[PDB]
């Protein structure tokens, strides 16, 4: 009724929960469309067989495991028809601009609402400047997506494993007072997440926990030297030196850029948030000995020696699940076991990298190019984009250019943050 | 210089030291053993031709030697003056009761007393049980400077060494004393660098012990592993909830250290850089977890900086960070000593392990003598009333009848006011 028929944009990991909470709400027809590619050759295929999407709970989340159907399949969008009243775009973040670039507008007036999954900072903006003159739809800005979701088997591409479910995540909406948000809350809270609408998409977007996490932590030395190798182990995302990424110094860098960042929501009118409080309690949590709460509630007027201990506090508690149950020596769950992705060659024999730092990398550069619209330098900020072109030129130096995928190639994101720029104005 | 050595607690420490002390060169050796069912044993290996024997573990392979025992003992009272050197071996809560229970009236050949594992105010104790025109020059060292074990109780004189500290230190109760630089050589030989320190107290306040199994081992989730019959045993150096650090034991640490410095200035000894002898001492992290300038400068940093720069320390040595990486990445495990517990004993009583019992013993006389240099210790004394209240209830769970006497409350004042009284003298 306030969703009608759902189109979801990119039908991957994400996009097969929304799908199971959207089925549970009442979707109308439920469609997708996914750019052509092995994927979406698998995807129709299972279609045609008289598959369904399928999502399990692993472990404690096991209760919210189901089937959801999907009515229409589409990997051509010149069969799209203005059947559709709600888009859901469930591709990469940094490809938002592309997605909605290449959607077939003149056969979709009338979308009224247009979710953006996993928001960044001024990506509601973005998706507002490339939309047609007169376009009807208001888009939305979920800060993060609200769980963990991974296609286990790409062989079974209708199949997902969510292994968490964050506690809270944040709706914003370019509609001022938009009505469309409680409908989002009740979509989301049938998997257990509570979604806290704001005033404004630019707030919701400064709630977005892979630009204050993934930043610091995996355009650092340490995490490129892993994505970047061929031979020698991956190493793990979550843990520390040398086993991972997580040292004193990546802790300042994520307390500087937080710093940065909060600065340029305050420019655009939005109100910043507590890291360590947003980290401990919309996403995952510790004990009160490790984390006392005076100190999780205190943590922004902490002098920034505090604040950087607890930020590592944090993240040396949760190497194994807390919560766990223990096993008969008193050991619990390795919860940083999640190893780095790596470098791999695609079907045309180019180096490709994974999303763990590319999209990071994008959207980092594209805040940091909005940024200074605002008259921000983002010193912290700039000195991780720094590093991670330092050390993807070098890999391109030592594999050849000729080996190597274009997206491994310098970006402007200079074009992007005006047009973001100008949409702010307006 | 070393003359006759007699080894005062003939046990896993004695062997590597009779082992090193031959390798240098000494005479006749000797051994003092109080009576019990180890000394039954020995009399009896000895009686069928056994010597000590020690084997070197692995990279330590050529420490493994053998020496001949020349004299047993297991009365103080049958003591002849033969004596040159003294070397106690014991556990160091026993060295008063030792020193006070030989014949030092007719042991006036004695010239060196060396303490193996000497606490703050160690030296000075010994002193004061000497008869007063005694001339034995009392050593102190910072700490056991291996780790060494007896295998098998039924070949009670093999020992194995697994592995050797790089750095202890040395004092003595004689200014600028010579029977320094002879242990100074003698340990040596081991692999181990003995540094001198001009007193013996600078040299009690450098072991590891006093500093981290205080705040670590004494706290309430310790107490509650080592007390449990039943349930994991959980383990000594990892973060809550599998081990006992957190942001809180870390500032305990941190604040006992500073309560140990300032008792250590005012017995005029030269505190330790806590974070530079963890580092040094003990053993290493990277530079990317630990700079260098934060380790040299840790003792100038602030309260909450010395804290987090402690935190990490911990942290990073969850695993070896000098270990081999297996194949995904991972090192070697090193945090997971597991908790011993307490154990009934052979008459059936309840015991407490070496840790922490040890451990609250040398402290319990710490505050006591800290109190008589106008020092309150409230950090320590915390930590105190931890492991008195944990042992309370576990004896008014068990039984005081089914637990032995070493678990019921002890006195330190008499000890820390003989140490003042030498102090002052
Ligand atoms: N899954 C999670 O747990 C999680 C957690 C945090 C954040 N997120 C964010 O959510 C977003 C989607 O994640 P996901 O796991 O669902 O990814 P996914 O499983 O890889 O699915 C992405 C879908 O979008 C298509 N796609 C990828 N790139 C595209 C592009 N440039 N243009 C058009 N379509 C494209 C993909 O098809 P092809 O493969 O054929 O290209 C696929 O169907 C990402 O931004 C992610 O970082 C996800
Ligand atoms: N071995 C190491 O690696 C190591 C490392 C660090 C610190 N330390 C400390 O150094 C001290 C000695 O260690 P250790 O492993 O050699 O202990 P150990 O193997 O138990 O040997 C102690 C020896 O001294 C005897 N003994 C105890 N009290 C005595 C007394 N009042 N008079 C005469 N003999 C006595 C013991 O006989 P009974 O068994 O019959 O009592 C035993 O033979 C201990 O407190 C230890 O905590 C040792």
């Amino acid at each position: 009724e306030s969703l009608g028929n759902v189109l979801l944009v990119g039908l991957g990991a994400v996009a097969i929960q929304v799908a199971l909470d959207l089925r549970r709400h009442g979707a109308g027809r439920l469609g997708a469309l996914n750019h052509p590619g092995r994927r979406s050759q698998r995807i129709a295929e299972a279609l045609a067989r008289g598959a369904c999407l399928q999502l399990e709970g692993q472990g404690q989340h096991r209760w919210l495991s189901g089937n959801a159907a999907l009515d229409v399949f589409h990997q051509d969008p010149a069969e799209l028809r203005d059947d559709w009243q709600t888009l859901v775009l469930c591709v990469p973040a940094d490809s938002y601009l592309d997605v909605v670039r290449g959607l077939p507008w003149e056969r979709l007036g009338g979308v009224r609402t247009l979710l953006l999954v996993s928001a960044f900072i001024g990506a509601n903006l973005l998706v507002r400047s490339a939309l047609p003159a007169g376009c009807q739809a208001t888009v939305l800005s979920l800060s993060s997506y609200y769980a963990a979701t991974k296609v286990i088997d790409e062989t079974q591409p209708l199949r997902a494993l969510t292994k968490a479910v964050k506690r809270r995540v944040y709706l914003g909406s370019s509609r001022p007072d938009c009505p469309a948000r409680e409908t989002w809350r009740r979509v989301l809270a049938g998997s257990g997440v509570e979604v806290v609408p704001l005033a404004t998409p630019e707030a919701a977007e400064g709630r977005n926990v892979t630009t204050y996490v993934h930043s610091p932590f995996f355009l650092g030395e340490f995490a490129l030297a892993r994505i970047l190798s061929e031979q020698g182990p991956p190493g793990f995302m979550y843990k520390l030196y040398p086993e991972g990424p997580i040292t004193p110094g990546a802790i300042g860098a994520m307390r500087r850029l937080w710093c940065e960042l909060s600065e340029l929501l305050r420019r655009m009118g939005a109100e910043p948030l507590n890291l360590l409080r947003f980290l401990n309690d919309d996403n995952y949590p510790v004990h009160e000995t490790m984390l006392p709460r005076a100190s999780i509630d205190g943590f922004a007027e902490a002098g920034a020696e505090r604040q950087e201990y607890l930020l590592f506090v944090r993240y040396a508690a949760l190497l194994v699940d807390p919560f766990s149950p223990a096993d008969e020596q008193g050991r619990h769950f390795d919860f940083s076991a999640v190893p780095f992705r790596r470098v791999s060659r695609d079907e045309d024999g180019l180096w490709r990298l994974p999303r763990v730092p590319l999209e990071d990398y994008r959207k980092l550069a594209l805040i940091v190019a909005l940024a200074a619209h605002f008259d921000l330098a983002m010193p912290q900020a700039r000195s991780l984009l720094a590093s991670y072109e330092n050390a993807v030129s070098r890999f391109i130096d030592c594999q050849g250019a000729s080996q190597c995928h274009p997206s491994l190639y310098p970006i402007d994101s200079r074009p992007a943050a005006d047009a973001i720029y100008r949409q702010w104005c307006s």
